[PDB]
DNA sequence: CAGCTCTGTACGTGAGCGATGGACAGCT
DNA sequence: AGCTGTCCATCGCTCAGTACAGAGCTG
């Protein structure tokens, strides 16, 4: 990576960006070798996160992993990941490793508390349902989930991984979708509020 | 049996690498 | 004209989770 080694990249974190009074956290697997390269949330090249924020109005222009520190207080939206250990990919990790960052991950969500915990990743749900909620469902759906984390009122929506690895929803299009019901979400539960 | 859970196989786009070679201009 | 090197267009290529079948488990 312009001169730096991969065993360089394995050894940095990405910083977590998260507030209070967030409506969404997107809550990605671990950091890739760009993003640990970067210091910024999904700078990959083909990663579909920065095209469908955009697509879905979540963003009203396009925006890249550089703008990803202004998220918060712009666009109500922050960032941390499951696991937060730099890997060549998401198939590296151990279960243990995915159990801790549960943990870890459900104590951020109780301190900030946005609207919406949104799992950038089926596989990361799977795991956190199981070890939150005691629950596994055989057919796990992405969007909104029945149970809210523990002692909040923060909602956890599903979507599929924004990475361009998985063949189901081949592109940013594909993904789109999940992103227009999610600031669908926000919109109601921001009207709910101001409803009374 | 019937539900699990656990493991390994199989799958579509598009961005951007190095390699290649065509277009072209400088120089003789 | 003949030679040569640069630039750049273009290529073939790689590669950034999910679904599901089947084996194993257990009630």
């Amino acid at each position: 990576f312009n001169g730096v080694s991969e065993a360089e990249l394995l050894t940095k974190t990405l910083p977590d960006i998260l507030t209070f009074n967030l409506d969404i956290v997107i809550i990605g697997i671990n950091p890739g070798l760009m993003a640990a390269y970067k210091g910024h949330h999904y700078p990959g090249p083909g990663n579909h996160f920065w095209k469908c924020l955009f697509m879905s109005g979540l963003s009203e222009v396009q925006l890249n992993h550089m703008d990803d520190h202004t998220l918060p207080g712009k666009y109500g939206i922050g960032f941390t990941n499951m696991v937060e250990r730099t890997t060549p990919g998401s198939k590296d990790l151990s279960s243990k490793e995915f159990r801790e960052g549960g943990r870890i991950l459900v104590q951020k969500l109780q301190k900030y508390q946005p609207r919406i915990a949104v799992f950038n990743g089926k596989c990361i749900y799977e795991i956190f349902s199981k070890e939150v909620f005691g629950v596994k469902v055989k057919n796990l759906e992405f969007g909104l989930q029945p149970h809210k984390i523990p002692d909040t009122e923060t909602l956890c929506y599903v979507m599929p991984s924004s990475s361009a690895r998985c063949a189901q929803f081949p592109r940013a299009q594909d993904k789109v979708h999940y992103y227009i019901k999610l600031k669908d979400l926000r919109d109601q539960l921001k009207g709910i509020e101001r409803n009374m």
